[PDB]
């Protein structure tokens, strides 16, 4: 059993709580990272930082912890200033088909991946406000970075193999503030999960699902008090008051990668304290 | 130990047995609810060893008991004659809803799973246009009013976080010929009565409720489901009612604890479909 | 000519009326069906002239009829005593759903334009969790049922590409906490059965139907509905019970042909939001 | 009442049946061209060959005729290649925010938009198999461009304006063949719907919805025998068993438009027979 886990920038997000899942249920875990963030991810770790938080009398395990930059399917797509940037010059094979090879060669065949990733340079802007240029980047980074981790995976992974991303309710729903085509991303990638199942399911017998998780304060959640607010709202309106961990996204995350979700395919689940139900507040 | 009762039941051939077999898995005590008609047949059965195979998982399924049960009657004062001297139910004893949870709750305690796997429409077989007043009725009376019901009666025996769920299907949400009756506003009900009870339960007992829509079994109209659904559905294997089970069991447990109130589709993908090709 | 039915009106103060001072721009002729126990009442004060201002649109709503009409009552078969030995019962007559089509059809021959506008559950103000089987079935009965036993009954006087409309509220979809005694379950179906009596009518009568969730208007739980609307609603207007009526005159018309079995919001989009700001 | 139709290239579309619609309630009418076809349509004009279709004892009225291209918010967005091009260098103001002050300057403020146009240059690939940059193209003229034209005509239109986009039902259902990202800038589209419903409702006091119509042999449906299929499938399954008319679409766009559903804003109305309520064929 291993898992790639696309997305992980520290140890406050839901890929962080999924990798944690997993590993309870002993699976072999490889994070791919953003290279901005890469060396002091890694340094961190080195410095034993994050070994509070590897703690389950469990401990997490880590098989491998590669560059990953889901905007570049192949090695052709990098531009030639990110490739001499500061912070990429450095490092290698870190384009979506690359990294698919890697991790083949020295594990071979997977059975597992989450996307965890999202991102817009106008996220900040709402919808009326937002460039063609900023739209077309939220899409391009958060929604069709599914499908391209999809092609590239979708042969180096066992048949029966299932596949998670995450998502929010603001697709479906307006949540004021949540900019820059982000709300249109999620809108896609919800839509992409139901064609990306009927395709891999004929054609690989392998499942994709998507998770529209509740509030959680990450690093990207800060993009933008919303949050804060959300949070805040979240606890005092969910037909459930208990706080929203990321282990909560995680272990139905683990759920729906596990052949026990073998006939749920195409699906939003959502892992919110069911505050998606709530139509008035009270 | 943790006790799941599940509430409607007449052979292996269902969901409710798919359900228990998974449960068992994990270890959880089996309460059935069986409809009192069937309920002697059922425990005959079960004494000549007919559901000895089906109750292996390599470990026996353990059935903590199996109690007459019928959704329709909510207490003892419901039970309206005739019923009261009906062939069937005379011989029977405290099998509405609230005397069920009574027993259970006296024998062996408070539990934490309940299931919701009934459905019956008098009138099935007939256009929602054809259907008579009376049979819609019968129809959102136990296969809908039954769910709230059950949850009025039993949160009263069930420890905080406990989790229920009942069993949908699709026909609520898009037009399914064939599914006539008013089984199809029973499910929309349903489907909408755990959203609500979802509000209720969570901040009153900080109990979750959510349901499965599942993909056609077994246990007509059925035949060619099924055939439909392996022709078209995402998934190409044959769809088990432990699928449903398996999928069950985790709504059923901690590691669900922030879903609620949805509608989950186990279903190999079908309902994602808009046209064939 | 043509012929609207309005089921389910007791004053102006409602969708039944919006619905027809709009319908009356179109010059549809309209016919009333009135809960008995209010007709007399309304029949009086409609004589009083109170209605006289509300009646005008500058021309003056054609009012065809106003008949007494009980949607919990399917056929004459049906009125069962007491009922029919009422104070108020039993002076009128024929206010039964087929009896009702049956002496419109016979004064005026075929419609081609129904609307179903009537909600009522016995114990609306309590949870559902809370709410009796009794109560549950009656919510069901007069809310959702009643609906198809019109369509049943109608069909054979309405013309082909006739339309149909009832009204529905978004507590069947998402939680609305004080909606109880089951509407919320009444409108899930409702909404759910617009769509197999559309495939169904469609197909063998080509006949349309659909539903109208509409916002809160006046006609407790509304005040707050209506300050939280008109605070956080895309659309910032005040909703009249005209807003409706224009949108059900265009659904009810050839102009919406191709529209059916759907649920229109004309609710100023409040339905799309999912946190407030 | 002043109605500006950006995207119809013929007579064939659902472009046209809005036209003529529109027309029958006497409102003027501004056709926005693509300039590909621009040239070709103005012709056919001129030689009297729309003549039979601009029939309704009515008689269409066509107040202009510009050319338009959504790709191209401003003059600053036009590639050289593309102001060059043999079909594009006669031709003038034809962005996005070009084409607004025109239209303002010759007539003022209007109060009627109709987005009736989508493309995508891998729509033959299906999902998997379509490039980023195919992925990006369908949402940046199919999706984005409802934005951008949002953005730029709202401040040359009226209070209790209305704008209507046009959708298809493979945003939310999976319908094998409408590839290269149309599912997924149909599923952005509706989403930012609701989303510029919010914000141009409370703003501008303006309505904005979008219809899902079923299958029309238009010019750009057979940018794929799938079409004659979906018209086939559709006049035996749907409930209503008519022919569907772009005209049916065409009375309820304007219906939308018109002040008869001020209270309705942000929704996807299914106008196809109501073939989307169906689960199972018969
Ligand atoms: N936090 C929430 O409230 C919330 C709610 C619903 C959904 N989500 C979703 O959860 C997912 C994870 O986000 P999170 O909230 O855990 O925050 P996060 O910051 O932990 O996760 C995003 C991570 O992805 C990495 N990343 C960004 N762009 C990338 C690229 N081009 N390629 C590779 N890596 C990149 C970043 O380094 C970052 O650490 C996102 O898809 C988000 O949309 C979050
Ligand atoms: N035909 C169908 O079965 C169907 C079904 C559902 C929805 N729709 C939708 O209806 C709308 C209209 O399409 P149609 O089916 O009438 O075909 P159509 O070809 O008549 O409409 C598209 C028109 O838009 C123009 N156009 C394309 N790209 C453009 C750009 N960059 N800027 C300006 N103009 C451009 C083209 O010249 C074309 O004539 C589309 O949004 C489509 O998605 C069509
Ligand atoms: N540059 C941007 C960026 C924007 C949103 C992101 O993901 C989310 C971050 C926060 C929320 C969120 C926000 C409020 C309440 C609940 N969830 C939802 C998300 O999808 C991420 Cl990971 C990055
Ligand atoms: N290059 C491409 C392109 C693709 C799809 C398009 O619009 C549609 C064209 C056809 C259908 C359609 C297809 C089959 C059945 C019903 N509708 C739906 C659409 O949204 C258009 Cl206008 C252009």
């Amino acid at each position: 059993d291993i898992c790639f886990i696309a997305g992980i920038g520290d140890t406050n997000g839901y890929g962080w709580g999924i990798a944690k899942e997993l590993s309870k249920r002993n699976v072999k875990i490889i994070f791919g990272i953003w290279p901005p963030v890469y060396n002091i991810f890694m340094k961190n770790y080195k410095n034993g930082k994050f070994d509070n938080d590897m703690i389950i009398d469990k401990k997490m395990n880590i098989l491998d912890m590669l560059p990953f930059d889901a905007s570049f399917d192949t090695a052709n797509d990098i531009d030639e200033e990110t490739k001499n940037n500061k912070r990429y010059n450095m490092l290698q094979n870190y384009t979506i088909e690359d990294v698919a090879n890697l991790i083949h060669q020295k594990y071979g065949k997977i059975n597992m991946l989450v996307h965890s990733l999202a991102n817009a340079k106008e996220v900040q802007k709402d919808l009326l406000n937002t460039s063609r240029k900023g739209y077309l980047d939220a899409l391009s980074k958060s929604s069709y970075s599914l499908i391209s981790l999809c092609k590239y995976f979708v042969n180096i992974m066992k048949p029966q193999s299932s596949i998670i991303s995450l998502t929010y309710h603001a697709s479906q729903k307006v949540v004021p503030g949540y900019g820059g085509g982000m709300s249109s991303a999620k809108a896609a990638l919800e839509s992409d999960t139901r064609v990306l199942a009927y395709h891999l399911g004929r054609n690989y017998n392998i499942r994709i699902n998507t998770i529209s998780a509740g509030p959680l304060k990450s690093r990207a959640a800060t993009a933008i008090t919303f949050i804060d607010y959300a949070i805040e709202y979240s606890e005092k309106y969910a037909p459930l008051r208990q706080k929203l961990l990321s282990t909560d996204i995680g272990s139905v995350a683990s759920f729906l990668l596990s052949r026990e979700s073998r006939a749920i395919t195409g699906q939003t689940i959502y892992v919110d304290n069911g505050l998606n139900i709530m139509f008035l507040p009270d």
